């Protein structure tokens, strides 16, 4: 039935990590092709019989945000490039020309009349416009999370065939920075044939060239059958501009650039212009170009040939569309009427060269190798790592994230329902998934867009939280209130969202605190939702006007909790000491909640004159030379002070975990026999080069290993409760917490790198796990891949992306790292593991952003901390380029991406509440995750259809007897099914008619897509 994942190594042709292994990355001049070789073919070779076939695909690079904000681009450039594109192609009927960014192409299409509209659609129907990828943008693959890459899939390609009756199954990625097995998952999945990529490392294009493995069957790493296989056209040479996409001289290419002529502001730095063809040079212009494209076509297994021509923001102005169409009109006709060339050339699509090229597999001409890995870390030319852009404007980086979950969220808790065009739910979800989808672009969540650019995508974001609150509280209120009651005001805020750590504490003072008093209201409900598919347990913390405070259920059983003070840290400028601060005006409660499956769970707070029976109070310690009394307003247990010194907590059963006397981590004991096993934090720093290049928003390029940053006396302050301790500290740049709650601790990292120009600070954790050069990362909080430290390769160049985690493991221990937040990090040694926490610099790195990076600001990162014993576990051979996460590390990490959301009731009395929603859910299997449920119609069809995204992942079998849990099938979710279909992960397409209306759960590792549709 399903695949096995661990046990069974993939045998293909081409594995990533066994090819770094083995290439030297030797950096030697190439000659005119600087990173190649020069190319020699057989003239013979093409002959009457065998003609190379020549498809050169005009494209226009459009970055929906980077130099200039979306908005500033459309204005000044896309809406021009796209009305003469209309015009152009609708006049020329041969001229082709590719689309990427259906963000643009939206925006356009609506401002539209109705006869430009037609014109439009016709241009599209008869395949002179073809849409490539078809997502809202280009992603970023590094960063993006899969949810968001499917989201920003979903949202383009469902804009595409509601309005353009048309799917893309090419997709065109020629800007990412590196490349991601994500990618092809994703789009096999969505109805793909065929992807196309770009920017890989200069060493990884030399040595597939010379193997002419530059088209390959690209399937996941733990894929022993292929399945997952997508084909893939990875680019040659150094740019997807026309100097790099003609053949291997770009000296030659760009007189082929007709836009470069000189009215344009645009000229050739190999010194040698374009030149108009006439009759009189057009052989000698075609010599040139047809050598050229010959030797291109030597680095590949057909005899076709991918030609793009465009660049960034092309295809603007009408000359501009006349001046390269008639010129290579020209150098078609001549081209195509000499036989001695036996050349066929002509405009073409992507869809077009890969419909050519599958003809000439199936004809026997060529077999494809297979692939697996990836495409990280990229370097364009000699020791320039783009491993920066892991961590630049981090800020952004755990905004994308804490949105991700309220888009889920809000999607998942107003799918239950349909709802009334006045309640405004489908305007405000859909305007969250464009300003998230906005932000996958490679110039958003890698933070390498100019600073008003990233303004205008936090402002963006902020507009998708706040849709996102609106729709979620309006569908609590619907789900807890008797329905004959139930009376909305859809405008009104019924309750407001509680976030403990978003923007965070220090970060930004927005929550709302909840008051009680004898003389005004004596309690409060509270509700928690957990769009998990199992019951889940957790901690919540709200802040209260009084530290006499208890909580009950709906069915008033008492519930146990904890308060603690409000605790917030301050650069004292006076004492020059960072040191906290109690509130002596409120305080926070923390309880236990437990919520059922996808579901709701109701508490209430009450006030009392003086402590309630289950309500406890955490003591705190304040260790630092030269103390001062903090008070506290009404809390009842007076602050203790100390001396620095080393220090050991325990929460329950819990591990024991003992700090230094600097506060930082030193020890973690797993149970009462067993060792302190030594796991260290340290916090240091990285600088930039004095001579030569320097680092930027994209390159990260250390002058050195990094230097442990100063501690001095740091303050440090204990709070030990019941229900949950912590450690905090606070170092410079870096308010640094350990919380336990009697499971794997969680680290928060309040940072602010100030003023400090061109550092960047890295969190380390040091063991004595005997790992070697070996480490895991993941991919887009999809998967977890083999990494191996290459002392052969620069520092830099041995980052990768942690979109969501890390670990290292030898024979009998494995630490992982969780994120809550995508950050670049390594093991640079075996038994470390560390992770950037933000970076300033000063420079501008010569990637065409023209700045620095010095617009940071205070951020919260979060993690969790899990170590383990795994000699007990089955894990892939030493072969195996996968590594898998165990239940207690795929639930620490669903713990930061997916927390409870908390509600409270924003009036004195809600009439009608209950108690509970989803207590009859399905408690679904702990690897299986509801990754997205989304209502596909309006309140107006006749059939309703609601979509699910069912992802299972793949957890490591280490000895814990599994409980019986129930079978989750979506497509009864919903009352009154009438069918139930399999499609594609986009929605779009239906795959398969279901037996009995039963959606089946999907294999490890894989995910599927089911449509449920509902007579009433
Ligand atoms: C002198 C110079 C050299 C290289 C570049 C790029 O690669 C720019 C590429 C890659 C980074 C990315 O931020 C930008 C935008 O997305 C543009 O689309 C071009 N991209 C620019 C200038
Ligand atoms: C859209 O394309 C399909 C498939 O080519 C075609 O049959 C149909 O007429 C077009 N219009 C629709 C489905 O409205
Ligand atoms: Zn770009």
């Amino acid at each position: 039935q399903c695949q096995d994942v661990v046990q069974d190594v993939p045998n293909v042709d081409v594995q990533m990590l066994e090819l770094y292994d083995r290439m030297s990355f030797k950096d030697i001049d190439g000659g005119v092709w600087k990173q190649g070789w020069n190319i020699k073919y057989d003239p013979l070779k093409y002959n009457a019989h065998h003609k190379l076939k020549v498809f050169v695909v005009p494209h226009s690079h459009n970055d929906p945000g980077w130099i200039q904000t979306f908005e500033e681009y459309y204005q000044h450039d896309t809406k021009h490039i796209l009305s003469n594109a209309l015009r152009h192609l609708h006049d020329n009927p041969e001229m082709k020309f590719i689309w990427a960014e259906i963000s643009y192409f939206a925006r356009f299409y609506h401002d539209l009349g109705e006869n430009k509209k037609l014109q439009m659609k016709s241009i599209v129907k008869n395949g002179q416009l073809e849409f490539v990828t078809g997502g809202w943008v280009m992603p970023d693959e590094a960063n993006s999370h899969w949810r968001n890459v499917l989201l920003q899939l979903t949202e383009g390609q469902t804009w595409l065939k509601q309005f353009m009756n048309v799917t893309p199954t090419a997709s065109w990625a020629i800007d990412p920075f590196g490349h991601s097995p994500t990618m092809p998952y994703i789009l096999q999945k969505s109805g793909f044939k065929n992807m196309l990529i770009q920017r890989t490392h200069y060493s990884v294009k030399k040595e597939l060239a010379q193997q002419r493995q530059l088209e390959f069957l690209w399937r996941q790493i733990w894929d022993n059958k292929g399945d997952t296989a997508l084909f893939t056209h990875m680019m040659p040479f150094y740019s997807y501009d026309i100097p790099h996409t003609c053949g291997p001289d770009p000296k030659v290419c760009c007189q082929f650039d007709f836009k470069r002529m000189g009215s344009f502001g645009l000229s050739c730095p190999w010194k040698v212009p374009p030149r108009t063809i006439s009759d009189q040079n057009v052989a000698a212009r075609s010599d040139l170009l047809v050598d050229q494209w010959k030797k291109k076509a030597e680095l590949y297994r057909t005899n076709v040939l991918l030609i793009p021509l465009g660049d960034d923001f092309r295809f603007k102005q009408n000359t501009e569309w006349d001046v390269q169409r008639v010129n290579y009109e020209r150098l078609f006709e001549h081209i195509n009427s000499q036989a001695h060339f036996n050349v066929q050339a002509q405009f073409g699509t992507l869809q077009e060269y890969f419909d050519a090229v599958h003809q000439a597999e199936r004809a026997g001409q060529a077999e494809f190798p297979t692939l697996s890995g990836d495409f990280f870390t990229y370097a364009d030319r000699s020791d320039n790592y783009w491993s920066g852009y892991y961590t630049s404007r981090p800020y952004h980086k755990r905004m994308d994230r804490v949105l991700m979950h309220y888009v889920r969220a809000a999607e998942m808790l107003s799918a239950w329902h349909s709802w009334d065009g006045m309640a405004r739910i489908e305007e405000r979800l859909e305007q969250a998934r464009r300003e998230l989808s906005l932000f996958q672009h490679h110039d958003g969540i890698t933070g390498t867009a100019k600073t008003h650019v990233v303004v205008d995508y936090e402002q963006r974001m902020q507009e998708a939280l706040k849709a996102c609150q609106m729709v979620m509280q309006q569908s609590v209120y619907r789900l807890l209130t008797k329905p004959s009651i139930y009376s909305p005001d859809f405008s009104f805020s019924y309750f407001t969202l509680d976030d403990s750590r978003w923007p965070g504490s220090g970060v930004e003072d927005s929550r709302t605190t909840i008051i009680l008093g004898e003389d005004i209201l004596p309690s409060k409900h509270v509700v928690m939702h957990n769009t998990l598919p199992h019951w889940r347990e957790q901690l919540v913390d709200f802040y209260v006007s009084s530290p006499f405070v208890s909580v009950t259920d709906l069915a008033n059983n008492p519930v146990e909790a904890q308060v603690s003070p409000v605790w917030s840290w301050h650069h004292d400028t006076l004492t020059k000491t960072i040191h906290p601060q109690g509130s002596t005006t409120k305080y926070r409660i923390i309880f236990k909640a437990r919520v059922p499956p996808m579901g709701l769970a109701t508490y209430v707070l009450t006030i009392s004159d003086s402590k309630p029976e289950h309500t406890s109070y955490a003591s705190n310690l304040l260790l630092r030379k030269n103390p001062t009394s903090l008070p506290l307003g009404q809390y009842p247990e007076d602050v203790k002070f100390g001396d620095p010194r080393e220090i050991s907590l325990r929460v329950g059963n819990g591990p024991t975990l003992a700090f230094s006397e600097q506060g930082l981590l030193k020890s973690i004991q797993l149970t009462q026999d067993s060792p302190h096993v030594p796991v260290h934090f340290k916090f240091l720093k990285y600088g930039v080069r004095s001579h030569g290049d320097r680092s930027g928003a994209y390159l990260f390029l250390p002058n050195g290993p990094a230097s442990p940053v100063e501690l001095g006396q740091p303050v440090v302050l204990v709070t030990k409760g019941k229900l949950e301790s912590s450690v905090s500290v606070g170092l410079p740049s870096v308010v640094h917490q350990t919380i336990m709650r009697g499971g794997a601790p969680e680290i928060r990292n309040l940072v602010d790198i100030g003023s400090l120009d061109n550092t960047e600070i890295v969190m380390r954790l040091e063991t004595h796990i005997d790992s070697g050069d070996i480490f895991y990362t993941d991919l887009n909080g999809l998967q977890f891949i083999k990494r191996r430290r290459l002392d052969k390769l620069p520092l830099q160049a041995n980052y990768y992306p942690i979109p969501s985690g890390m670990f290292i493991e030898d024979a009998n221990t494995r630490l992982t790292l969780l994120t809550g937040q995508p950050l670049g990090g390594s093991s640079l040694a075996s038994g470390e593991l560390e992770i950037m926490q933000d970076r300033r610099l000063a420079s501008d790195d010569e990637r065409g952003l023209g700045q620095g990076v010095l617009d940071n600001k205070p951020v919260l990162h979060i993690y969790r901390l899990v170590l383990e014993k795994v000699n007990n576990c089955v894990r892939p051979s030493k072969l195996h380029p996968a590594g898998y996460l165990t239940s207690a590390a795929h639930k620490a990490s669903q713990s930061l991406l997916d927390p409870l959301d908390k509600f409270i009731f924003a009036e004195n009395e809600w009439i009608g509440a209950q108690g509970q929603f989803g207590g009859d859910h399905p408690s679904a299997r702990e690897d299986l995750d509801v990754s997205v449920m989304r209502r596909l119609t309006k309140s107006s069809a006749k059939t309703q259809r609601v979509g699910y995204v069912l992802h299972r992942t793949n957890l490591m079998q280490c000895g814990t007897p599994e409980e019986h849990t129930q079978k989750l099938d979506v497509c009864h979710l919903l009352p009154n099914v009438a069918r139930c279909e399999r499609t594609t992960l986009t929605f779009l397409q239906n795959l398969e008619h279901l037996d009995g209306m039963v959606a089946p759960e999907v294999c490890p590792m894989e995910t599927a897509a089911y449509v449920s549709s509902h007579s009433s």
